[PDB]
């Protein structure tokens, strides 16, 4: 299964042009026979040809490109197609090959004089032969040998217009000539499951019959695009079963059994006794229509949903049926928009809906990220080499690392404010002189603040700062390259430095986005990737494989095997995780950039918010939306003769591709960092396991022995003796066993300061001095391990309990000594 | 050069008390028969025959000998050299042997008196008190010769110098110590008191030199006070006219008008020779001031106080006429008794005076250090599982041998067990089943180990209470030589190889065994204890010569301190330390280390003072533990004979003295430290408050919560559930969340009072309602927890830290009290 090139009924300019040449000289003329010559009118505007006109070839035409897609479709999931006699099948028509048949499609029924289907076969065909000879020998010059080889090739394809003898088997071309014809067929005519099976049942063999219900699926949108009516379907209808091969009936005799010789009858015959037509209900119902019909137990409902009898009869008789027969850009638009369509909503349908179209609210984690984002901006003395240190806590390469691949970024830069983006200048001068190295080894290391204040920042306020940072990523190498690349986890030898960068301008680069970007979402953006030809080819493999398992159906709904197909070979993580460039010019990444890889990504849904860059716009992807293909085309060669290739990717937003991480990673780190120092509580039990200063003690004891002792003044002795000293013994005592009754006691033995002032000798008021200071020695202690500490114990104690009412209360109630 | 005194005292020797008492009952004792001063004199009623020349004067004769001789001794070791006699011997060689037969010879020299004539009848009654000598040798032949007296010409020698027949009273040391000795008996009272006291100074003088001769005049005055003679005031600047001694007569001072002299030479003028107007007599304030007399005699400018001290002259008066004065006259036993008091406190006095004084002679209060000790005792002993082989390890903190030398050698140990009680000492029984296979070693290295729990349970103790046990304790100190040569070598710092239990057993009983001797002595305190030693050859002499420098150096004086000398010797050749630092054992009984044990040394401790404070072990049997302060000095050695092994045994006799002089330096802290830092608070309870105040929110949770409440409100249940999750409950969890993000407590508080009642959730009663009733309160009491600790409590705790950082106390309090609401 070669891949495609992209050729396309919709762009395509020659046969576009034979399909202009087919209307203009006949098709848009009046019939010159009898039967139907009579133009219809619709919305003002005449048709000539109501039947077998322009809308209907063009179709013809639509429906040959849709059975070669779901032929390669299914060779490639495996099905094994009908063979020809050089052992080919649909699934090999090619490009060029195609091309010729559409052309060739496009005069298959200019030769028509009237509507008459009963006779003249052979000489409308005639006529239609002479007319695609006619185009071809006018446009010699242009159509050979770029889209017919020789005349030999143009004689092949004259022959299957001219249709002889009826060989509708032979080759690609006589097949697809004469099923496009046949898929027209299937129009209102009663009843319509008769003929939704027949035709179903001729095209079946070629294509398998998953491919068959997308044709017929898709055939119905594009009867809807070109205004023409859509029947319904009823397994269970009772009408007479119509044998459209020559218009006939089957009968049910009375053995009961349908009467095989299974037999034709003609609607003219008699029938005997006990002789009646199978009903439809009965020929549904046939094991060897089931075998090749999934029709069986299944409805559909005729007109357009939404509309009812009034308004859909309404939508047929409009201008626009008339400009789909008359209009060639405008019903080849029609036809485009419908298929365009074909490959969106299977997709859509085989995933669990959605109708929020915005980013989720912010986790835990997000929410800790952010103001660990925020500290460190403002902290900047907080940024070493090997790590970061911040409030008792360190956090290292994979710390970051984790917040870039579990976190939405855009998420956590909404949380981010004003303060956090002006900080980045004072991060920057932090980070003067620190050297980012593009992944292209080749450059020279560059200093990130320095090169930041001399050549991009500019002054201004906070919304300046936005653009600037915007400016860097957009436009410098060195940053973007190495950015990107730690972002998406893809990243070699980067230095712890430049990975924190990343987690710390990704989110703020989101920010600035949000709070700069003015204009309304592109629906349509471009990216340009360089990927080696063993990934690429890898894409292309899983991509084709999506394609193949996401198919329209009429009946049987595949839409499991698309979701399977799809997480197993889903690739949006390639432009995820990071602030990706994008343009809504695809020349930018083609020729400028010289990409061999090409992504073009449809939004019809408004589900990425893109923020336009400074054609640049940026895509920060949200976690659960996916980008599924639905197209993989050769588009030629690059500068440097590489091989090119346009992935055209459709995002799609569901539950069904969130992802499932484990919290914790940013709570955690967040919630060591509020954990209080207290130095003032562990001062405290540094000076309750001081040691008591009994030398001061000891020092009085012996001043007061020396003058208890050496002085004539009896009244002065017996103060020192009976007052001072047992207080002093009293005193060491209490601090040397550290007993609390002992020293708050003898707290109320100390003189008073009118009892020492009774003598006012030198020596007696230094006494006094040092007294005092072992009288407040003594009462700190009796205090603190009396009082105090006794109460914080009880004060813990209430709090292990959970009695906080009780903790408070042993802080309140103090007993005194 | 200085042969060791054996003892020999006149207050003790029997032979010479005899003679004493021979001369009273026959001579001195009876009336005078002569005309002049023959009449009795009472003395409180008793009647005294002899009242100058009698017995308490010739006692004190012979106490003046013993003095001479002592003295003597002493000055020869200082190195003096004295005045020789004809065979070139000095006082210094004067034997005992010698010292006895001329202390009898002294006991008759006055008996031949007929009356107290003053210059008439010399050679009649110096004849009669020579025959009064021979008759009593010969009535006592059968025991006086040839022990005392060799043969009749020995005899001969001291009946010759009794009858002094030419005056040689430098011929032999009988001689100069007969006279002498009467003489210094003639520092009376009589005026003028000065010239006295130079002239007999200056004949004793050349024989033992001046801080002898000043000693033994110093004595002399102590030897009158105890037979209650008067004793004369000493003044250099007495205006009364000197007199000439030897004549009884005067000088004479000139018109010029210095002195009379010859040649120069002093003279001699009658007091009945009459001169020129132009002349008047020499004042005693004149002649201490002469150069010649200044340079033989110290005593100018000095001054002596008459009299005693203390008393008045009324109460001196009453105290010369007791009836005691008659007791010394009349009573040989009681005079000798005075005499020997008198004696004994002319050795301790100048001891005394060579250091600082002390007033109280209990052992001090215990200081920082030793009632740190007692602890550190008392909790090894109430948890012995904290023993091990190396060290001790108490609440943190490792004590090792060094530890437990420097208890005891820098605490007193019965200060250590003052500070112990019953519980401590019934813990001995705890301690000795830990120690049960613990092997003590006898510093007798021939002696096998002896397991020390082991034997005190099976040997030593005998049951009971308390009392018993110290009573067990005692006795193992008291009997077992396996412990306590060991503990005693320890304790004293003296000890080699012993292991580490045995230093911490030391460490442990020492104090134990004090309490335990404190508590059950109840013996007065003796003041004559007896300590007995085997010591080496070379220790000993070491000691012996040690004391003999410090003897030497001890000497009463009149006029010239040589304290600061005593002060340096003591110092010098102190051995205290050898009785110091253990429960040292004594003995009331001499012949208990003499006899019994046999020892070499013996030292005859002293204690008048009370300093010693020994306790009764079990009888005769102390014990003393040194204080600090307390030297144990020397005031006499004597050689006492042949131990058991014909080793030459001494006595030392030691007095103890109180000083703070005596007291040691050593830095404090050495127990104290380990102590406190074993004290140190683990305060564990803060340290769970703080790591409490550490533990984090769950804000997973209030997060889930969120989207649960959201999920369980986008269905309509119970009226009006869903508006009330919608409007009272998720905007509490969002504020919660929010301020629990940040650590900002007053948004905290404020959605506190924002949580629905039970009331409001009361009208809910859905099975999903009370499963988030349940969930709210889980929240509520996070944010409670977060509101109260950093809100109230937290920054509580932080302001009363920074008030007692402050040593503001008052507003530490205030801190915890004054906590306001949110």
């Amino acid at each position: 299964v070669p891949t495609w090139n992209g050729f396309s009924l919709y762009t395509d300019e020659t046969v576009r042009n034979a399909a202009r040449y087919a209307y203009d000289n006949y098709l848009g003329k009046p019939y010159t026979g009898t039967v139907e010559a009579t133009p219809v009118n619709f919305g003002g505007q005449m048709v000539y040809r109501q039947h077998h006109g322009l809308a209907h070839t063009l179709r013809t035409m639509a429906y040959a490109e849709i059975i070669v897609e779901e032929a390669r479709k299914a060779k490639l999931r495996g099905e094994s197609l009908k063979t020809f006699a050089d052992g080919r099948t649909l699934a090999d028509v090619t490009p060029e090959e195609l091309r010729k048949i559409m052309i060739a499609q496009a005069f298959f029924v200019t030769g028509r004089d009237d509507e008459e289907s009963s006779k003249n076969y052979e000489k409308y065909h005639e006529q239609s032969r002479d007319a695609f000879l006619k185009y071809v020998e006018e446009n010699k010059s242009t159509l050979i040998p770029d889209v017919f080889k020789d005349e030999k090739d143009v004689k092949f394809y004259a022959d299957v217009i001219e249709d002889k003898d009826h060989k509708w088997a032979d080759s690609p071309a006589h097949v697809l000539v004469n099923q496009g014809h046949m898929v027209d067929l299937v129009r209102v005519k009663q009843p319509p499951e008769s003929y939704l099976e027949y035709y179903f049942s001729q095209l079946q063999p070629w294509i398998g019959s998953t491919a068959t219900e997308a044709v017929f699926a898709t055939q119905r949108q594009f009867f809807h695009a070109t205004y023409e009516a859509v029947a319904g379907f009823d397994s269970e209808n009772k009408e007479p079963h119509l044998v459209v091969d020559g218009l006939g009936r089957y009968v049910i005799g009375q053995d009961g059994n349908p009467i095989r010789e299974l037999k034709f009858f003609s609607q003219k015959k008699k029938l005997e006794e006990n002789q009646r037509y199978m009903r439809v209900d009965e020929y549904l119902k046939l094991d060897e229509v089931q075998k090749r019909f999934p029709g069986a137990g299944k409805k559909l409902d005729g007109g357009l949903p939404g509309l009812k009898e009034y308004q859909y009869l309404q939508r047929l008789n409009s201008i626009n049926r008339a400009r789909c027969e008359n209009d060639v850009d405008f019903c080849l638009g029609q036809l485009q928009t419908a298929h365009h369509q074909t490959k969106i909503t299977p997709i859509k349908r085989a995933f669990q809906s959605s109708s929020e179209k915005a980013r989720r609210q912010p986790n835990m984690d997000e929410i800790a990220a952010a103001r660990i984002v925020q500290q460190i901006m403002a902290n900047p003395d907080c940024i070493h080499d090997d790590h970061v240190f911040l409030n008792g806590q360190k956090l290292e390469e994979k710390f970051f690392r984790d917040l870039l691949a579990k976190c939405d970024m855009a998420i956590v830069g909404s949380l981010l404010n004003d303060t956090d983006i002006r900080n980045i200048d004072t991060l920057m001068q932090h980070e003067r002189n620190t050297e980012f190295h593009s992944t292209d080894a080749k450059a020279k290391p560059v200093k990130l603040g320095e090169t930041w204040e001399k050549t991009i920042r500019s002054g201004g306020g906070v919304t300046q700062i936005k653009h600037d940072l915007i400016f860097l990523m957009q436009n410098d190498a060195w940053y973007h390259t190495r950015v990107n690349a730690i972002a998406q986890n893809r990243d070699k030898d980067s230095t712890f430095k430049e990975v924190l960068i990343t987690a710390l301008m990704t989110p703020l680069t989101n920010k600035s986005l949000m709070d700069t970007s003015r204009s309304p979402a592109p629906k349509t953006l471009f990216r340009g990737l360089d990927l080696s030809e063993e990934f690429k080819n890898k894409l292309i493999n899983q991509a084709e494989t999506i394609i193949a398992n996401t198919t329209e159906h009429l009946f049987t709904d595949l839409s499991t095997e698309a979701f399977k197909q799809i997480k197993l070979n889903d690739f949006s993580q390639v432009s995820a995780r990071t602030c990706a460039s994008t343009s809504t010019n695809i020349e930018v990444p083609r020729t400028i950039f010289g990409s061999n890889t090409i992504f073009e990504i449809l939004d019809p849904d408004g589900l990425l918010h893109p923020k336009q860059v400074g054609s640049e716009y940026s895509i920060y992807l949200p976690e659960d939306v996916a980008l599924v293909p639905i197209k993989v085309s050769f588009d030629g060669k690059t500068g440097k003769g590489k091989d090119r290739h346009i992935f055209t990717l459709v995002a799609v937003k569901s539950p069904d591709f969130t992802p499932r991480h484990e919290s914790g990673y940013a709570v955690g780190p967040l919630l060591k960092m509020q954990t209080p120092k207290l130095e003032e509580i562990q001062r405290l039990v540094e000076q309750a396991r001081e040691e008591p200063d009994l030398e001061r003690v000891f020092n009085l004891q012996s001043r007061v022995a020396r003058q208890a002792k050496f002085s004539t003044e009896s009244g002065y002795k017996t103060f020192l003796n009976e007052k001072v000293a047992p207080v002093l013994e009293q005193s060491l005592n209490g601090l040397l066993d550290n007993n609390v009754t002992i020293l708050g006691k003898v707290l109320s033995a100390f003189p008073s300061d009118g009892q020492w002032s009774a003598f006012n000798s030198v020596e007696a008021r230094q006494m006094k001095i040092q007294m005092d200071a072992i009288k407040q020695m003594v009462e700190k202690k009796a205090v603190l391990e009396g009082q105090i500490l006794p109460a914080l114990a009880q004060c813990q104690n209430a709090l292990e309990k959970q009695n906080i009412a009780g903790a408070l209360q042993a802080l309140r109630n103090i007993p005194s000594l």
